[PDB]
DNA sequence: AATGCCGCAGTCGGCCGACCTG
DNA sequence: AAACAGGGAAGTAG
DNA sequence: CAGGTCGGCCGACTGCGGCACTCGAGCTACTTCCCTGTTT
DNA sequence: AATGCCGCAGTCGGCCGACCTG
């Protein structure tokens, strides 16, 4: 009976509940026999994997990238820096980047946040290039590069690009400004310190400022290492898309994804 | 350890406390660390503010440096300028906002480019009250800060530079009591809510701390380290409570 | 890139073994071999054992292989002929080189069904039953040719032997030995967008797993948002 | 399991660690198969350093020149028997030896002619080997004690034939006390799943891998494992 | 053409053999050959023979080959092994295949210096005593695979004989059956480099004609520029 | 050489002081 | 005669 | 033993994305490598 | 002068019979 199946989906290319209903098996069945054929197209609407990392403390984690905007002329290349834990941004307009442009708005981003753990970037050259290496290992700093191709590796940046490029849109429709570098202090000074969330709480007072431990609960919790639930284990945050368990047995806090969180 | 903290004076020549609270060493043995390096000789935050605009000759065309800080944490920010006029003026005011947020009024000196009707209604746009020895202390401090950074001559720009000093004046260097000056302007200074408690940490078995808490229970406390990243796991029977 | 032609010259490997041996470029690699003009589970599961006829031998002809069918690792023996009593020898001397497996998969040749063989592999707890044989077969004569001054069958037989087990390794680097005493997965490229496949999976963990394509040299990481159960 | 025990020294002659290793036996139990049996009564990693040197067996006759390799790390033990001991000798069993073993860096030899020939020396010197000039005559021992042993187990139609078991017997299936054979010593989670297709929970079998909630399970098909959803995995 | 298409495809014979019983262009040849997916003194003097196994032949794998190093005229008879009375069996199918040579070489194998064969080869007044059988193996061996749906091994066997022996034809468009049944070094008159050696076709009177391997068409040169070869 | 994200805006649902009313 | 220093191409990634 | 339990079964649900008329070209930017004019 | 849909696969969960045990 199966294997009627099997030569009758290897001929037409049947669906699943097609399967199911004509032969009288069980529907997993039908699933997996139109899973093994090689014919069939492989699943590409894979729902959400993975999740983008962000150090608990504030200056622990950074984000880097680049953008274009247009409006600015010859200074259209703008680097963006923003934090993870806490979402302080911060940004400048340099002409071009390079190895150059790129130290200098280090060492703003530097001058403007403070010392970061380790830095993740795209790769691109100029943040592969050796001198920014050990720019960074004079400066103590790790540096991560990303998997090629993979913009998801810089969604916090990217999304900060979304939010920098609104702002910088909507104070240029609002009035006149000098140059770009006043506009784009205007618009970090208002992502930075008036932009408040929903709990009280501006950047800087995130960024800065005290971290706040509520008594933490524990959630049943699924490894995607061994296939398990294995729990209960102390969650340190969560939110939109993410969250952080930390089991005792655990060398390092582990991330993941919403759905594989089950209180309990 | 120590030669880490020579190695640290050496990048950013910082103050003696800075290094003798960041690397645990000794007070004096900091103190000849300085010593031996080559160049080495208001009630609330967001509340007063002083301005001034200095000359340094090193830079040659932006030799225009303008200088704000605050006058309860001494956060420091500062620019190179093409000009002391009033849109510099104007552009300086709008990036000192972006580094340290909105101050309640500022204090300045009777310069005719202050006195400019534009810089008058753009504080009433920000409702930023102004009035015509704190700054001038800051001026020798950023001169002597980039008099001990010219060792490096890599800065590409005055701005480089200028950075850099910011950098180490608001971020490193620390005072006689133990706190920079980012931590003193952005104020959480209060009464710890959450106890900070005593860590027995296994490689060096001693007692290092004091350092945060995050959470405990079942034999275990999630210690989390000052300069560490992630938080340690660590057992009870080396958790030592602490005030 | 110095020491590898005169290492080709001698042993005559593929240019994997250059190129993970002495740490030169893939291309060079390529062209070394290229200029060359001789050169134009769990392991000990189940066997695969065959003989064949080469003509270079003369009264030796009768080559015995014996290959393992996961690890590839080969050995061979040249006799005087291909009965019951040759095969036995062969046989013997093949768990002396590579251990005690559990099937051996042969042929229907009536000197192996025969009485003798059968007790002797009873005794020894075996059990009994293609392209790797042949496959086998093709290497093994390729680089017996690539071997052209030894001194008897034997020498240039067991140098071939050498070269094909402790020389060559796969893309991966492990040679036929380190295989022998030492994951299939549906991936998605990134450039193109268009799946490619199937290929080894490495490892992964936590979102992002690693893929060694066989055509390819270096491994490729890819999140686990584009990977896929082959078979 | 005790007379498979008894089975395998009568026509093998193990010694007594790898059997109690292989049949899970009591100590004492393979102490009296060792007595009861009649016929049975340095470098700092592999392939560094090896020993080589020839010895006469009686009861060979025109073989009786064995040349012997052991690799003085792991005593990873590799002997053939030729007519003679002469230089084209001895360049075929360094040929044979580097086929059955690797490739060797450092050989110690004896002060014999053939070896400090000049052949041997521009054959080794061509495969980047160095030759400079107990270990050989305790393994000579151990090899002609599981000689004197295996004479009577049953026929044995060469001489070839005797030295291959010999050896194999002594490399890699005997192990030292730590359960390690000389031969793996010279190179060194049980799930139950539901096969979804018929609905059975066969097993239990290894496991390889996971990830994606698909648990890389690998039974005895030498061909390709296979996946399973984690929802249809039981640890045993 | 489409002809010269279901000829390749049912027999797969070579580009020259299609060129010269369809009468195509050899571009045409080479681009059908290529294109199919399964493409990757006198006659009677001296004969080889030698034994091979084909592994899909199961019980049948030990197939003998005889070819004579005249014609290269091949025959084959896959048997149940290698021994005396299967090779004295394709011994005697070998002589009426192909007709009684005077010598036979082989190889020092027991079988063939056994004291039987040899009496045999005695009776019948044929006298017994390297790389021409080898390559006939090849081509048998690359036949075989190339023939892939057939119902028994001798079945294929002869298929794939008559196919490399009555269809392919040689540079010369000559059959293998019916050469069944000299050396020059020639002038490039064009280039003025000298070429050879090559088969001489036709000669007299001046002018002569000249087939390399590799023309499709042969070669006319004057005798000015022909020189003999060993 | 190392993993999607989240603000703008809608909206359900509960808290609760005020208002109807048994 | 071997060494050494520009420049262009090329691979590669944003 | 039958109330209680577990596994097989699948109804119902949902996160995801690309169908849209077709595909590109090119820039900046750094590294590695080969080639070649210049050196002793 | 007229408006995003939905198959593929994973998954939650309720039903129900074979099965355990009060
Ligand atoms: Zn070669």
């Amino acid at each position: 009976a199966l294997e009627s199946a099997q030569e009758s989906h290897a001929l037409h290319h049947q669906n699943a509940a097609a399967l199911r209903f004509q032969f009288h098996i069980t529907r997993e069945q039908a699933r997996e026999i139109v899973k093994l054929c090689p014919n069939c197209p492989d699943w590409g609407h894979a729902p959400q994997l993975g999740v983008n990392p962000r150090g608990l403390k504030p200056r622990v984690l950074w984000q880097m990238d680049v953008t274009h905007v247009s409006e600015f002329g010859k200074l259209k290349y703008v680097h963006v820096t923003v934090d993870t834990y806490s979402h302080f941004t911060f940004a400048t307009a340099r002409t071009g980047e390079a190895t150059k442009d790129v130290l200098q708005h280090l060492a703003q981003s530097f001058a403007y946040m403070g010392i970061p753990q380790k830095i993740k970037t795209d790769n691109a050259p100029a943040y592969v290039s050796r001198s920014i290496q050990e720019f960074l290992a004079r400066w103590k700093i790790s540096h991560v590069t990303g998997i090629p191709y993979n913009p998801q590796g810089q969604a916090i940046v990217e999304r900060t690009h979304q939010n920098i490029k609104a702002q910088l849109n909507k104070l240029q429709k609002a009035g006149k400004y000098y140059t770009p570098h006043h506009l784009l202090a205007h618009a970090l000074f208002v992502l930075n310190h008036v932009n408040m969330d929903n709990q009280g709480h501006t950047a800087a007072e995130r960024h800065w400022g005290p971290i706040s431990a509520d008594p933490k609960p524990m959630v049943m919790w699924k490894d995607l290492l061994t296939g398990s639930w294995k729990g209960p284990d102390v969650l340190i945050t969560a939110g939109r898309g993410y969250a952080c368990v930390f089991p005792q047995d655990a060398e390092s806090p582990i991330w993941v994804p919403d759905r594989f969180i089950r209180p309990f």
